[PDB]
């Protein structure tokens, strides 16, 4: 089948060779000549195929390379544009932390001041109710009551000071969170996103620390003033 | 030591004197102080209560005022990511399209050479037949058949060259297309990410194009070699030994 149709090729070639046998040298020479002519004919095309491989591969690069170049440029321009768009909001956050901590402070300190008013009102009434019992030694009564007014008001001033010092600690704890976000405008989008996704949580933790610390103050000082007045009652009253 | 007791008795010396004056009324005075202490509590209470409330209300207001900044910055960041994706997508789509279009242009400019080899084979074999015919008289049919067989074997090598050029242009296409696909997949949701694929893109295109160029460059000479060996085989078979 397949082996027989290979023998036929050999057989026929052997027969052609047998016919050409008396001219084997001439025939070998004519084949050698045609082989050189083949090489000469194929040569410019074999050479140009190699050149065209290099020319085409080069053309394909010159055509495709501008796309990566254009996309690299869009990416850089965008990163600049993003930074320019984000910076104003990052500066406004930093500014609002400071402005809102002062507003918080300013809405809390009036209470400490109002305590000073209620101390004055109460001591003046105490003086009026104690005056009939010390009509000749009113100087001593006044001095002792002025002394009490001072001691009581010093507690109201301490409340105001502790509120202010705690609002300031809150400011010094919130400001770095705004700096961290601002520092990440320069750098990776992931770093910026992590600081932005975590910002709210970190603000809460710090605000909660302030609220936890300042919340007891009002009741604490109310009891302090009461102790002061109760101390006077026990000192001046019966044994 | 123990002189704190001495110091404590010096400070309240005037208070001891005020007490000595109030002594006959100690009960009345204690009562009037107790009354004022209740009035004090009553007066301080709403402010002490409101201070506690306001601490909570203000701390909450600070939180609500600062939160929109992280929210606005997240919005600027997403609007930008949308804008970047919309700016990059046209170029990303055009790169994908040009890879395919330019690989076909490349293929179509290289295959004509293998076809031209088929022309040069025909010309050469026809000349070989003309130069061998005087020696094979009454045997032209054996000569022609053997030369047709040689023409076929030689042209099958030219057709293999055309096939290898096409298969290599296709390997180049299958190596360049994923680079465009990878970029096209990183346009949004991954920036670390897209920044890496974009910065590396040009370099990766070059490496693949160079691999094609390096593989296909020897082909022409290799095939030329093969045709020569075929004609040399005929010379050795038909010649003296």
């Amino acid at each position: 089948d397949s082996e027989k149709l290979k023998e036929e090729i050999g057989k026929e070639l052997e027969e052609l060779r047998a016919r050409l046998l008396p001219h084997a040298n001439e025939v070998s020479q004519k084949i050698g000549d045609n082989l050189r002519e083949l090489q000469q004919r194929l040569e410019p095309y074999a050479d140009q195929l190699r050149t065209q491989v290099n020319t085409q591969a080069e053309q394909l690069r010159r055509q495709l390379t501008p796309y990566a170049q254009r996309m690299e440029r869009v990416l850089r321009e965008n990163a600049d544009s993003l930074q320019a768009s984000l910076r104003p909001h990052a500066d406004e956050l930093k500014a609002k932390i400071d402005q809102n901590v002062e507003e918080l402070k300013g809405r809390l300190t009036p209470y400490a001041d109002e305590f000073k008013v209620k101390i004055d009102q109460t001591v003046e009434e105490l003086r009026r109710s104690l005056a009939p019992y010390a009509q000749d030694t009113q100087e001593k009564l006044n001095h002792q009551l002025e002394g009490l007014t001072f001691q009581m008001k010093k507690n109201a001033e301490e409340l105001k000071a502790r509120i202010s010092a705690s609002a300031e600690e809150l400011r010094q704890r919130l400001a770095p969170l705004a700096e961290d976000v601002r520092g990440n405008l320069r750098g990776n989008t992931e770093g910026l996103q992590k600081s932005l996704a975590e910002l709210g949580g970190h603000l809460d933790q710090q605000v909660e620390e302030f609220r936890r610390r300042v919340e007891p103050y009002g009741e604490n000082f109310n009891k302090a003033l009461v102790q002061q007045m109760e101390q006077l009652r026990q000192k001046l009253g019966p044994h």
